[PDB]
């Protein structure tokens, strides 16, 4: 396959079939649905290699072999009409960046670029050219892809354009008109006074502005970048106001500075953490060690609402990716640890599952549907978190779309433009919290990805998470140098690209800069200087480093394979210049104070609109019907489709994730991580939000968001409320009638009143101020406007991660007690209950009593510390009804509760969404607990409800009357139906159905353990005691992310864990000949492009020296190796080097066709595995996190031979203890539950689950109560140590 392509040659290589049978069946069913009459469809990947020089035979064999990957689906002879789908010309897929990288690291420098498309073969012998266009429309994404008729057309993707010159705007030759034309032509969106400012600036300089200078200015001065609304002066109902919104937020720091180390002067806030062992590999020795020191806590939350309305997968992916850059660029370098995720969208209207409150109102053609956002968006957000390697541990998901009588009268209110929210916490060293001095002469570097023309095609983002992982490793090497950290100053690259980030950086240091345009790394030679300087390409940071640290920085980057460029120098003069060596001229030449000068402050002069509620019309409402609808509201309903798609175990520090208890029910109210791998100190995150309340009462909605963040985090051991710090993220349709006054009133409500009075700081925050959508529907104008939507995220240092309560009810003798901080108001306005009957109602919840909310929190903290709680679940969407139901789902039990003391209105008592929740206590503690609550002023809020009982009965009485009684299993399965329907349409429907149907089986005993050995016996102790510590090579390739906890597991077992990067082996810095033990760690090397683990394995196989090195290590008589997850995939690709491995299977795309992050039950089976000695017959859960873990054999003969040889070491079992292939008990579809195999001599074991994630009991999502510090998985590492003797 090989043809001229300008001054290069393009080779075409056929790949493998691209779609599984159920995917083919969906295409055919959709074609029949549109009646396009299609007899058959078949699809095959095809690869395109643009070559700068020819391949000899052996290089050609290498290239072909690199492009063999993926499940072994049945080939077909091409037949019918070819439609080839590729990335749009002018764009380079992330697949292409990563695959070309593999090619280069396998020695194929002749490969200039690799790209991939899908060839579809459609047999539909009479369709009009018209119907052909609809077939083509159906097979590609119009925002990213194009459809071609010939394989040869792929040459269009590799055209090199000449560099486009700068363009000047003729102000001197045409006057102000030139600026007006450029404003419209370049879409600068400039205000009249901004046009005046530019006109005057350039008249003063006596020369025309260049397009690049105007664009840079336009970006810096957008609402998005300047925050004009948040800095504006206000007049409200005729009275000037004393403070901006930002100054009201700051008020919370003026009033509670406690524990804050950094607020409002960085792209994250920082608060005090805990002195613990920070674990990392020394720069000199490569050995991992604990460094006992403060691990302070940074936090940040951001949105990506507009781009997600256009292209939701990269919109959500880069929302997370951008936020992750903020966290690593805090101070002088910091480390992201865990993430959170939020979505608000309009009604799903799932086909065949439409709910009675949903009405189709239309939408703009150019945006995607709510369903499309909730399909592709969570996948994009998880793709980044999974491929970058941070666990995603808490989040919210709301649907809202209704015609409502609100502040501006009857209007459509919703989320056509969605909220896509991404946030997280990380750790930072004390001495790096402060940005450093920028020395005159400092080198100014771009760290990260080559620029492309990115940033409405302009709203289609692009993510490459692996590129960002490689940058994070360099930032980690830097801060891991302590006082020798060479980062003087670092900033993320986001809006405005370099044109914002570089000026901001020098400016923050009191300097200017001089830059060379042609030093910036670019994958698009056609780009204009404007495009190069201003594009929003992803995975970039800017930093300043002293000239003499450049050789160190260079070494650090090269070992990580993180690209970087020196692109300029910091100057004493406060000027900004950008030179271009190619055109020999100066695209930018400005004083900074001209560039960064501001037009006058905004004034908003506005008036209050307040909705008068309508009383809830109850004609159609019964309690039973209300329970059924409310559990079908996606806001309320089970969230599994948002949770198991995202890793929750990488770092080995996750103590509490969303899934709770033996039945792994996602109801955890907040996330908890341990502060290190050697401590019980930790960090917690929770979310509060209640946007629909803002349709009745702006300030109540903001108070409730703060209050729910607190009730969600309250059963975690924190102590002083001033330890809890908030992000406030404000989404509004600024300018829409009544929203501006409501915004000022809501910010005041929290910043000036509620938070100072509770002792809560808001040291970080952001705002997104055009939350609305307009389009033409008949030839009527239509508009969908969001409620004011405050999202509060709460972050806190944790005193003891072991003491966290979850909603999992005990059935030992117990009391359930409601804490009703609604004080009997029982408001029903703006509840899930109102919304599911198409109403807004009358009067919403609110914070009823500030002393009692603080009293609530302090009481909860006293009960958590004294271990007086069995369970906790707060009340929010769905009310007390949903809180009790979710506790019964998590406990897999019944409730017998009486509500007579809660008012005569049972509907109001069950469904109000007032603050509070239900604690469960031992029956014998009930009196002391009620006395404790009374001491905090709560007696009149506290109500004994009844008890949790074994069994399936969910019973609510009022005196002698049954208010509501149903099977708990029935409610649990209704509550599951949304995630079932989402999984069924997104993933393999067979796996969605199995998962859902297992829920209806009440006899399910949940995760449960059988141990064949003593989990507390440290069999490595006599070896550790001698002080003899053998090395283990902790092997990582670029994109590996689980190596730190892997090293820590081996360390606890007595090893000296050495960081061995593949670059170390390629560069000769490490030899395997010096090791007896090797482990290949997990993650996403090369983003799994070319098959998970393949580029890592082939880069070994195709370098003869490193390959000989691996083969020698494996052939030694006493070496031990382990491969986990990515390392298990890598090693299965290395069988030719491993003796005794001939029967090993391949590991390919899970049968569900979805990444699976699960806490799965396995049994240890009889094999030669030396790492599993003493464990055979044990059954216990383990962390699973993979999308390519399905064992695939050549045929049954290979499966039988593998089995009969006795080499299977681990199998998935269902909770009844049987070997299974039913999902998700077996999360990936592996035959015979196979998930680990060993070699004939037992010296090498590979497995897909992560024992290193869960070797600490505290890091097991569920575990038996009596376990000590060590989980059963700790024994694998101790077995390695004892085996080496
Ligand atoms: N978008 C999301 N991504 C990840 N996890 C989520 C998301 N939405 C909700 N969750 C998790 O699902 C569980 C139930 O969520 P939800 O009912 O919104 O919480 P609550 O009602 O306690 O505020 C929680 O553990 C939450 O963290
Ligand atoms: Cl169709
Ligand atoms: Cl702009
Ligand atoms: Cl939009
Ligand atoms: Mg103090
Ligand atoms: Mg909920
Ligand atoms: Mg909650
Ligand atoms: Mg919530
Ligand atoms: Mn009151
Ligand atoms: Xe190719
Ligand atoms: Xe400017
Ligand atoms: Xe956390
Ligand atoms: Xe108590
Ligand atoms: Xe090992």
């Amino acid at each position: 396959g090989l043809v001229p392509r300008g001054s290069h040659m393009m080779e075409i290589l056929r790949g493998s079939p691209a779609l599984s049978a159920f995917r083919i069946n969906k295409l055919l069913a959709r074609f029949q649905a549109a009646n396009l009459q299609v007899h058959n469809i078949y699809a095959e990947y095809v690869h395109f290699a643009d070559l700068n020089a020819p391949l000899n035979d052996s290089e050609q064999a290498q290239l072909t072999r690199l492009l063999q990957y993926g499940p072994a689906l049945s080939s077909h002879t091409p037949a019918g009409k070819l439609l080839l789908v590729t990335p749009r010309p002018g764009t380079i897929s992330p697949w292409s960046s990563k695959a070309t990288d593999i090619a280069h690291n396998c020695g194929l420098q002749q490969v200039d670029r690799l790209e991939r498309g899908v060839a579809y073969y459609i047999e539909a012998s009479t369709l009009t050219a018209e119907q052909w266009r609809q077939v083509a429309a159906e097979l590609h994404d119009r925002m990213m892809e194009t459809v071609f008729s010939s394989l040869t057309d792929a040459e269009k993707l590799f055209i090199h354009h000449q560099p486009a010159p700068v363009s000047s705007v003729d102000l001197l030759g045409e006057g102000r008109q030139a600026l007006i034309d450029a404003n419209l032509r370049l879409g600068l969106a400039l205000a009249e006074d901004e046009i005046d400012y530019l006109q005057e600036a350039f008249t003063k300089l006596g020369r025309n502005p260049n397009d690049i200078e105007l664009y840079m200015f336009a970006q810096a001065n957008s609402e998005h970048c300047r925050h004009k609304i948040f800095n504006a002066d206000w007049i409200i109902d005729g009275k000037p106001q004393p403070k901006s919104l930002f100054k009201m937020i700051k008020n919370t720091f003026e009033t509670t500075p406690d524990y804050v180390l950094s607020a409002y002067k960085d792209n994250a806030a920082v608060m005090e953490g805990s002195a613990v062992g920070r674990y990392f590999a020394d720069h000199n020795t490569g050995r991992y060690d604990f460094h006992q020191e403060p691990a302070h806590i940074l936090m940040k939350v951001e949105t990506h609402n507009h781009p997600t309305a256009i292209s939701p997968w990269p919109g959500a992916a880069t929302g997370s990716g951008g936020e992750i850059r903020d966290e690593g660029a805090t101070g002088r370098g910091a480390k992201p640890k865990a993430g959170l995720v939020g979505f608000s969208v309009s009604n799903l209207r799932i086909p065949g599952f439409e709910q009675p409150w949903e009405e189709d109102f239309g939408k703009p053609e150019r945006i995607v549907t709510a369903l499309d956002i909730m399909t592709e968006g969570p996948l994009g957000g998880a793709a980044f978190n999974n491929e970058f390697g941070r666990p995603a541990l808490t989040g919210y998901f709301r649907t809202y779309e209704e015609k409502v009588n609100s502040h501006n009268g009857e209007e459509l209110r919703g989320y056509h433009k969605p909220i896509m929210l991404a946030g997280g916490i990380g750790n930072i060293r004390a001495d790096h919290v402060q940005k450093g001095e920028i020395v005159v002469g400092a080198k100014l570097i771009v760290l990260g990805g080559p620029a492309m023309n990115i940033g409405d095609f302009a709203s289609v983002q692009r993510d490459n998470p692996e590129m960002e992982r490689r940058c994070q490793e360099v930032i980690d090497r830097c801060w891991q140098l302590g006082d020798a950290n060479p980062i003087l100053f670092i900033h993320d690259v986001g809006a405005g690209g370099l044109s914002n980030a570089m000026p901001e950086l020098v400016s923050d240091g009191g300097r200017g800069g001089k830059f060379e345009l042609r030093d910036i790394l670019s994958d698009e030679p056609g780009m204009s200087p404007l495009e190069i300087w201003c594009n929003e390409s992803q995975e970039r940071y800017v930093l300043a480093v002293a000239a003499d640290q450049l050789p160190l920085f260079d070494e650090l980057c090269k070992r990580e394979r993180a690209p970087y460029a020196v692109i300029g120098d910091a100057t004493e003069e406060q000027h900004l210049s950008l030179h271009d060596n190619h055109f020999d001229n100066q695209p930018i030449d400005l004083p900074l104070d001209v560039l960064l000068g501001k037009t006058p402050k905004m004034t908003r002069d506005v008036q209050t609109l307040k909705a008068k509620g309508d009383a809830l019309n109850r004609a159609d409402i019964t309690i039973a019907d209300a329970v059924k609808r409310v559990l079908h509201l996606p806001t309320v309903a089970e969230k599994t489709f948002l949770v198991t798609i995202g890793d929750r175990t990488v770092t080995g520090m996750v103590a509490r994730d969303q899934m709770v208890g033996p039945w792994q029910v996602p109801v955890a109210d907040c996330a908890v991580t341990t502060a290190s791998l050697d401590s019980y100190y930790g960090e917690a995150m929770s979310i509060g939000e209640r946007a629909p309340v803002a349709l009745l009462d702006f300030a109540a909605s903001a108070r409730l968001a703060v209050g729910e963040a607190l009730t969600n985090i309250a059963a975690t051991q924190i102590g002083d409320i001033k330890r809890i710090k908030l992000s406030a993220n404000w989404m509004a349709a600024a300018g829409h009638p009544g929203e501006d006054a409501g915004l000022y009133d809501a910010v005041k409500a929290v910043g000036e009143e509620l938070c100072p009075q509770l002792g809560l700081t808001i040291p970080v925050g952001k705002d997104s101020m055009s939350m609305k959508t307009r389009w033409q529907e008949g030839n009527e104008q239509r508009e969908m406007t969001s409620p004011l939507s405050l999202v509060i995220s709460a972050f806190a240092r944790v005193e003891d991660v072991r003491h966290t309560l979850t909603p999992q009810l005990s059935t030992e003798d117990n009391a359930l007690l409601l804490i009703d901080l609604g004080k009997g108001h029982n408001a029903l306005g703006a509840t899930a209950l109102a919304q599911v009957y198409r109403q807004l109602g009358d009067k919403p919840a609110d914070v009823r009593d500030v002393a009692q909310l603080k009293g609530f929190y302090d009481a909860m903290q006293a009960l958590v510390a004294a271990r007086k709680l069995l369970a906790w679940h707060d009340r929010s969407d769905g009310g007390l009804l949903v809180t009790l139901a979710e506790m019964a789902f998590a406990g897999h039990c019944g409730v017998q509760v009486d509500i007579a003391a809660l008012g005569d209105d049972h509907l109001a008592a069950l469904f109000n969404e007032e603050l509070g929740g239900v604690i469960q206590v031992r029956a014998e503690d009930r009196d002391a607990v009620e006395a404790l609550l009374a001491q905090y002023g709560l007696a009149d809020c506290v109500h004994y409800l009844g008890q949790a009982l074994a069994g399936d009965r969910f019973v609510i009485t009022a005196n002698d009357q049954t208010v509501f009684s149903e099977s708990r299993t029935t409610l649990r399965v209704w509550w599951a139906e949304t995630t079932w329907q989402m999984q069924r349409l997104r993933d393999n429907p067979q796996c969605a159905d199995q998962e859902h149907e297992a829920k209806a089986n009440d006899t399910d005993p949940g995760l449960n353990v059988k141990l064949s050995f003593d989990i507390n016996e440290d069999i490595a102790a006599p070896y550790i005691a001698t002080g003899a510590r053998p090395k283990v090579a902790v092997l990582r390739e670029q994109g590996v992310n689980s190596h730190v906890e892997m090293a820590a597991a081996f360390h606890r077992a007595g090893f000296d864990a050495i960081d061995v990067h593949m670059s170390d082996l390629l560069g000769g810095r490490i030899g395997l000949g010096n090791f007896h033990a090797l482990v290949a760690c997990g993650g996403f090397s090369y983003g799994d492009v070319l098959g998970a683990g393949e580029g890592w394995a082939k880069s070994i196989l195709f370098n003869h020296r490193v390959r000989d090195e691996f083969e020698t290590f494996f052939h030694r008589p006493q070496t031990l190796a382990l491969g986990v997850c990515n390392g298990c995939q890598m090693m299965s690709n290395l069988r030719e080097l491993i003796p005794g491995s001939e029967l090993w299977p391949r590991f390919v795309r899970n049968h569900s066709d979805r990444f699976e992050a699960r806490f799965s039950l396995v049994e240890v089976t009889q094999s030669p595995s030396l790492l599993l000695q003493g464990m055979v017959g044990s059954q216990m859960p383990i962390a699973v996190s993979h999308g390519e873990g399905r064992v695939e054999v050549r045929d049954d003969a290979h499966l039988a031979a593998l089995e009969s040889k006795g080499l299977v070491a681990l199998r998935y079992v269902d909770n009844f203890g049987k070997v299974t292939e039913t999902y998700p008990a077996n999360p990936n579809g592996s035959p015979n539950g196979i998930t680990a195999v060993t070699t004939e001599n037992g010296r090498v074991t590979i497995m897909m689950p992560h024992p290193e994630a869960v070797f600490r009991t505290v890091a097991n999502s569920w575990h038996p109560e009596n376990w000590g510090e060590d989980s059963p998985w700790m024994r694998i590492f101790r077995n390695a140590r004892k085996q080496l003797g």
